[PDB]
């Protein structure tokens, strides 16, 4: 009880890859003909990060070392790492002999497996009233180095006979040594502005097709797969789990609203390494060459969820309740307006947890400015240092009394309206308890369909718990209203009514007749029925996320990530 | 008291391995002349498992830094390995001179014991409600390098006398130096996805036979044998210990059942090394070169245990039963409906087991949300934070109360039945004590035979407390049903009865007439009767465990690993 | 409350940074032609620094080994860094091909992005009364060594056959080698004087465009692109995050004010390398040649807090209040002159704060030597070991009472007039209790406007609440007074007045008239009204700062950065 409160739930990202999204040409130079085929097997994403919620110091306590503040911190290291990110097992490859003509060109491919060019982590804050305070990769590597330096000569001297010979050899000499060390996969991290940090794995050591020779050329026959994977480390290509960490800082006291997006990223680039007919006076040798315009794709998932500044964790100490004792189940409930209310209680009510200070005096979640005081006790007021608010706890009882007066604060039998009273009476009970109650649970997290770039429109429910869709063959606009349409204008308005909705199924991928869109979406009841807006014909490299709610929700707003032109993405913001 | 509790328990695998799975061909380029032989000598595998069940934090606590979750932990590491895995003690080898005709080709052949390619470890989940959530060997190792670049010039004048000389020597020179360390067994992690993390113990260096070749070549006459051992590790081929941990991250409050798959192997490959009379300007040289082609056999073993989400591990309390003092043996036993009744004690009983919160309640092991109240003591309620439901320890006595009235707990002499009353009578007792109980024990594991591969069917015992098997020549389908046999279709039906019987003997491998299936299976009853059905006969590589029970056992379900076509495995859930 | 009190505060810089001031010259010999472009995308300057205010040791104790001192501490290390600063994501290049005759001359520009020369940090004093006590990069490294010297000698005979020969070889040799470490970006301390220093992470290798080069020259033909990215840390371009103390000493018992100016700045640098066409007896090679003539370009920000060497956080102690029981709101408060009151309380009132001491006095935060005795009560006196001055808690109760003669300390029912008596009496009540307020929260920070360079000009507000301006095309004087306008003289008078200006749209930058100075001054009232005074059409590389108040707010006095010609920079020194 004596320590500091801190939230934490785990938040998940998995994504099936499809085989398709994995397919490229078989060549380069030849990439016309030769057909297609699958780049990687199975391929899986897979990770879990560590989420905690903590305010800087306790609650009171003043000019302390460490800045008051609010923190929301988010973890890769030891303790937590989910399972991680893969694209294969084995290293696959075939040959492609000289089809074209032959005199002095191109004419042999190797294409093989891909190895992920690097993987790529980006945060982002849908508003300024986050900042960047800590970042576990403090920052870039600050390499050493040696250098050295070594001059010297030689003076010799020879004597011969066959004939009589004798010279005297003299020589200076000038050298300077540079070495130093470079990680494989060496950590970049990158801070576009104060409201997002992005980190980057990259390849440094055998970044190119280049490097992976572990020959220069043969003669004009030799037929020999050169390109090593004793050189690739298992580390790029089988599996990977990253580390990093980024935390958050937020304003003093703020009040409002703010969204964090976590997204994770692995580019993918297969390798193809030909050799050329270099004729020279040696002969035709096969120089080989590898191939850095080789097109690299970028698969992304993402997942979000919504911190609420006014939400008890904030405070900075565990809250209590008050259970009116006279009855089985009554508690202390205040509304936003200031009075007050006995109900049922309940151990996630912020509008029934306290806190309780160093002087005495009970302070509700909702502000830190309402507090109980005895003049008036049917409603809050903004608090002060006054005696009628601290309250003292005698010993070894349960008579909960003041400072000002030392009347206890006693309760009715029948409506438990509560006054101050020196001794209980018939009508009136005196008994009060209290314990610590679970407030730090965590909304429900919603994951996300579609991609989140572009700016981010936050619109409320429209008036028929709904919102209203602007679709043809691809999505053009989404909002609550006609005039609250945010992206294009193509689409013909759909005013479709959602209370009542197991679930969701929204198609998304390489919209083929445009961009790389969301824009199939089947509503699913409780009973199963369907009803579909888009186009799911016209649809490439389909990836399909299912959403699922309880039936009867009132969804609360939404938010749309989107360009000037339309719409990026979609999210349900639930009860 | 204090701790955290946890369960453990040692899970075995022993596996004897034949002298005939470790024959292969004397030869490679002969291949199918000069027999056969064995190709290791008492060959063994003996490894222990350290298993772990924990909550990640005391039940009631409330915001800690650590999120609530269920885990699971397997670990091998310095406290718990085992025995290890053998393969031999020598290294045995014999010539294999030229026997057919010498004028230019291979003409020599050295064949040695087998030294293990690589060990793998395979995990598994059953089904997705479990997740990766940290593994030991965090990820595969990234290795540091040191690049080193040097440039320099000579410039030096020699004179002499004979007639006299005088020249002037410039030159220039560029070097890059390029070093790294490589692992002999490099660890690689292969994370297939979310629900299965493979281990992988690998050859780097010395890994292909090319590089046992302490010599290039010799004369044309030159017989010497210089596949060196030195150069081989003891690791590889005597004896090795794995070290490795991972660990199952579940659903915070899921409820159901789960099985995990340990799978450990040992990959032998034996080595092929000749020479091939190269007639070069120098003469008939013999260049040794090494037979990647050389075939690998995989021998594996399995182990199996299930967890229950609802066992009372995953509380996170230690929990406690309530013995009624009246009597001399009685207990408050709940059933699952949420009645009681008193009845003979058990430590062992998670329907008799009770937890103590911090808001002097009690918690039943059944569900968390099954809690005793006073209002009406005959059954349990979904409970909250009614007053009625706190209860209090008397100092230095054996009644305990309530809060709501301060009337003790009191039950019946003759039926205990139990009531609140705030005096004991002639007919009434109120002495109550308790003690914490072992309720942690594990269930028996239950080994596996065949080989655990495919899709894992799940069917509960048929009516006749046994199973159906449709079963030829070879094993084609099993279930608790006609229609329920999962596999092959050619076998007929049989309908065993086995309420009564005391092994199973169960023999499995290469089967000759089709696939490694197990295919006989031989009924060992109390008195030792035996009914086979199968071929015994049509079976090679055979490999046979026993299965033990006390007689008149129930079994509870199935477990069928198996393909699209026919049955993989086999495991009977007992009691 | 044992403990040692601090004060802290984050102070935050944020600078958006136009594209236009991110253009330079597409070439260097070409510098005229081939017109401009932007040298970087989106960059960004965002860091948060540490501030803390504490004395060297606890109120009372004497003679401990930190001698008695006052401290300002300025910090950026692990627990606080902020976002960092960026310049671009990539590196973008074009080619420039041969445009005028090509004899004999530089023919072919590569232009590229610009890395960062060096990043460079300015601290200052307003005056001397600060002193510069530690630097935690301590001094500048100083660097091992590693001198080795080799002496050696050849000693050879050869002898032949064709013809015989026989030959002496006899050489003497001598080197000396000399190898040691440098940092990429070193640490430069540089400390101007004994009340500014200055920190500057500066090139050391790879520093010159000469050293980016991989090769010395080619053919007559070859067109490749040479300047590598490899040997470019991401840390000098993409981003940066400092690492840094300095802490601030002050006099033991000095009074008054002092300003700290922090200034962050980023020095730009474009490189641009090109090839000469050498024609030697080898004929017309392309050697390569660094330009370090490229000018840099200085961008830079500030930020600002006054400290007050009043302030009771320098007391050394944790500070108390007195609030009078009788009333529900009342507290001892105290002029200046040295007379009290009874007033609403408050926690951050400083004339209502003390100090209890080991001799049991009461020292008001005002003056360290304003204590409190009993003798007259109305006034505090400049205090000293008498034994009035001493009082005492009793045990239990609420009656401070006195150490001369043991009676209480008592206050009247209707005014609160203390004073001291034996016993309460019906019109004098005794009790009176106290509490730990936070006297420690820090003022305002108010951003500058302008360029804080050249002598700091501190003038208060005048008469009207308000400044005058002396301006024309560009600023020349700002001040309270006619005769009080520090700077030119040009301008013409504008007496402006402020009272209820909600904010001020200042506008400065790279003044293509003149300067790089401030010119137009925006006043945005509360309904949105602007007066501009000043030339927004002759501002080149505008960057503006939006200044925020309450409306209606006293602006208090004036800091004008200037040099001996003109206003350099303006400061509004609020309530």
């Amino acid at each position: 009880t004596n320590t500091l409160p801190h939230v934490a739930f785990y938040i998940s990202v998995n994504r099936a890859i499809s085989d398709e999204e994995c397919t490229f040409n078989n060549s380069w130079l030849w990439k016309n003909e030769k057909g297609s085929r699958p780049f990687c097997k199975d391929a899986n994403i897979s990770l879990i990060y560590r989420v905690n919620l903590e305010r800087s110091l306790q609650y009171g306590i003043v000019g302390s070392a460490a800045p008051d503040a609010k923190i929301v911190r988010i973890s890769l290291d030891d303790d937590s790492t989910g399972a991680g990110i893969h694209l294969n097992d084995q290293l696959g490859y075939r040959q492609f002999g000289a089809s074209y003509t032959t005199l002095d060109a191109y004419f042999r491919e190797w294409s093989t497996d891909a190895i992920a060019q690097d993987y790529r982590f980006v945060f982002n804050a849908s508003n300024n009233k986050a900042q960047i305070l800590k970042t576990f990769p403090v920052d870039n590597i600050n390499e050493k180095f040696e250098r050295k330096e070594v001059s010297g000569f030689a003076l010799g001297v020879t004597g011969g006979v066959e004939k009589a010979k004798l010279e005297a050899r003299a020589s200076y000499t000038q050298s300077r040594w540079l070495t130093y060390n470079t990680q494989d996969y060496r950590i970049e991290r990158n801070a576009k502005n104060a409201q997002a940090v992005s980190f980057t794995w990259n390849r440094q050591q055998y970044a190119t097709a280049e490097s992976l020779l572990n020959r220069s050329t043969d003669a004009l026959w030799v037929n020999t797969y050169p390109v090593d994977v004793n050189r690739i480390s298992p580390l790029s290509y089988a599996s990977f789990v990253p580390k990093m960490d980024v935390i958050y800082k937020a304003s003093a006291t703020e009040t409002g609203s703010t969204d964090f997006i976590i997204d994770s990223s692995v580019n993918i680039r297969p390798i193809y390494n030909g050799a050329y007919k270099h004729y020279y006076v040696v002969g035709a040798h096969q120089f080989y060459h590898g191939f850095e315009d080789t097109p690299r794709r970028r698969i992304t998932k993402s997942a979000s969820f919504t911190v609420d500044w006014d939400h008890p964790v904030f405070t900075g100490g565990r809250p209590v309740n008050l259970q009116l004792a006279s009855f089985n189940n009554r508690c202390i409930q205040v509304d936003a307006q200031g009075r007050l209310a006995a109900n049922t209680c309940d151990s996630q009510q912020s509008a029934q947890s306290f806190i309780y200070d160093q002087l005495g005096r009970y302070v509700s979640a909702s502000n830190t400015k309402l507090c109980l005081d005895g003049e008036a006790l049917d409603a809050l007021q903004p608090c002060n240092q006054n005696l009628t608010q601290r309250w003292e706890w005698r010993k070894g009882t349960d008579e909960l009394t003041n400072v000002y007066s030392g009347e206890s604060l006693g309760h009715d039998k029948q409506t438990g309206e509560l006054g101050l009273y020196a001794s209980s009476n018939d009508a009136v009970s005196l008994r009060t308890i209290t314990a610590y109650t679970d407030v730090f649970n965590a909304q429900e997290s919603s994951p996300i369909l579609g991609y989140t770039q572009g700016k981010m429109n936050q619109q409320r429910v429209g008036q028929d718990h709904r919102l209203y869709v602007r679709a043809g063959a691809a999505i053009d606009a989404l909002g609550s209203a006609s005039d609250l349409l945010v992206g294009g204008n193509g689409g013909s308005l759909s005013s479709v009514d959602l209370s009542g909705v197991k679930s969701i199924t929204a198609t998304s991928g390489d919209f083929q007749y445009g961009g790389q869109q969301l824009v199939a979406l089947t509503f699913t009841y409780q009973d199963g029925r369907q009803q579909t807006v888009g186009s799911k014909a016209y649809v490439t490299n389909a990836h399909e996320d299912r959403f699922d709610l309880p039936a009867a929700a009132k969804i609360t707003q939404l938010k749309i990530w989107s360009d000037d032109w339309l719409v990026k993405g979609v999210q349900f913001d639930l009860n």
